[PDB]
């Protein structure tokens, strides 16, 4: 047991593990559409160059998961990171869809999240997810929803 | 149904279009007193620029709950606002201290939309409630109750 | 009677506080439409910018007209500010033309005011109105109407 | 009663003053600390100059809690501060382990008065503690921790 | 006995010792009544402000004769520190009066202590109260007692 | 066929997508080494930084045979990625001896790329990783091998 580890459950540790596959999971699929836009029939190089910083700020919110795992006692563990489900996007207008299926994924695993902490009665891990977590999910689907109108409208 | 609409529930809703009614009802009532002070036969014009400033605060907190609604995939509804009770005021202590009932029926009113989101499991709206608006209402009682003190001592 | 009082007339009195009502109500429906087209299914973000800035200009003109109440003697009198008649809006189309119709029933309420100021000798009264109020509603209705032009243009 | 208390009760009242006697205690824990290691004889002046910081930062978070009781409508009743247990340090890293100690005291009491706030239903009390409490006392164990880990290994 | 240890008796050592705790307790009253001041039906904030930097000063005069007697070659024994007389204060007057009466017996103390070290031969602990502390005393003394002065004049 | 494609042979396209599925597997190694380190009971941070700014440089390597694959009219194939083979080390010099031992593996697979490229007459893809590739796999090997002489001198 470590020395620093107080009020800190075994079922709150696995499901912190669960958090960081998928936001690495994430990171790697912004990945491969940032460089879909970038081939010779496609040539997009607003998507591309917006799904590249989708790509690298999926990374720092893992990193970030990671930081409290040792801040509180616990032990990392890492799994393999599976390849996305998609090779080709047909447009533009099907991978801004796409994303927002995606965001609403994270977000739904959040809450249950949220929903493991209050019954144990963990009150520092609650205030780490909506201090940083569950504020910017709202922000980013909110964000992508009224791109997906836009590009409705465009044809 | 909206597309970014997700852990939000019917009565949440209805109970942030309440909220709004009391923001909107709140900055026309100190409009009626910062105007009251402006008169000739009153004439007092530091109690005149206090009160303005009063109701300039009050509909940015309106607006930042109509911004919520929309972000969380609901419709606002905006209803009647009514006129102020009083017509004119006795002195500046009466002045400050119907401001002061007012501010204790604005903070009660956010409680119960608290207890109600905490029934509903709704983390991302107990947050907001939490972090913008019930730290502001205790710093605003504990500011007018000390006016009230100071001008009793004053006759 | 107050001692600030001279050459006001109760028939010009009763006038400023009907003008005073109309501009506040005009404030409230430009507020309307700034978060109809913030929502996800509409998101047009140039017009929701457009009405918010023509909501805080609106409330500008009705606090002029309070201070011209009191600095010449009168008394105000609020009355309740009545809800917008349209909940939501077909295009932005259709909100610049509604936005028309409103400004030409605030101007025409503006002709009649001088019209009882002259018939009553009111030198000062009208030239209130004429410095400050005429003449922002003939460069108002002048660029809605040429909005209303380009976008019948774009279909 | 208090003219600005509402939704504040009598055994949270009294559960405030316990931990402002807390920490003014560890504030005079780490104070003796700072004048064993600026002895002739021990003579290690990192760990004087570390200790005398921590014992000024304990009292700004004792003075915090008084700001909140006067903010609330509650009345300050201050008890008497006990001597430390511990005359003389072995060496400097008893002396770490020992503050380690301490800090776990600390915050296991901020955890049972979080379960208070949240069974009387006090949501500005719990954001207080959640939002200046929680979150430095489990960065200050964690650095704690890890001077004890470097100690340890120089014998 | 220690190395650093020349004209030094066990008899001044342990008149240091309670000359520390005499001003810990003095600024633990300073602190109780900057908190007093700040109370909703007091609310007295330039009285509250003042009697807080007091409280500061008075702990840099405890920690300048602890830094003293390590540099002497004494041993440093801490006591309790006891609770204030006085929860509560009648008036602004009543604590100055107060106030003056605390500071006349912190200065009577240091009095006994130099006729302690003059009847010892200890030039270097006579010319440590002169230099530093007595000065300090009479012109505290003279500023406390001229506003007991102008706050009666006020009724 | 791509309209850009030329001298581009399938052989020397599958074998481009075998490193950069390697580029990515020693990002997510170094990953797991930052992490150990900044544990409670390693608390070694000055390898926590070092290992960190291994991993971001190795995913900027992978980015770069990707923008290259697309440039020369190739099509990009991800597969998944493993999980490290080692949960915990043993101390800071097993880490550096493991990273050594990785460093030597891309470097390996780097040649074996160059002598297909030359024999399949490829001069702008043998350029590429002479410019790029070979000269980092050198440097780093020098600088790895020279930390690991100096942790064993230390025990």
């Amino acid at each position: 047991t470590s020395q620093v580890r107080q009020n800190y459950h075994q079922d709150s540790e696995a499901a912190i593990n669960r958090q960081i596959n998928l936001e690495l999971y994430a990171s790697y699929v912004y990945l491969s559409m940032s460089y879909y836009f970038d081939r010779d029939d496609v040539a997009l190089k607003n998507f591309a160059k917006y799904f590249l910083h989708q790509s690298h700020e999926e990374r720092e919110h893992a990193e970030k998961l990671m930081k409290l795992q040792n801040q509180r006692g616990g032990r990392i563990f890492l799994q393999d990171i599976k390849k996305p489900d998609c090779d080709d996007w047909e447009s533009g207008l099907n991978a801004m869809e796409c994303a927002l299926h995606l965001e609403k994924n994270v977000n739904q695993s959040l809450l249950e999240l949220h929903k493991l902490a209050t019954d144990k009665n963990d009150p520092h891990l609650c205030d780490f997810i909506e201090t940083h977590y569950l504020n910017e999910q709202v922000k980013a689907i909110k964000e992508l929803g009224d791109h997906v109108t836009n590009l409705r409208k465009m044809g």
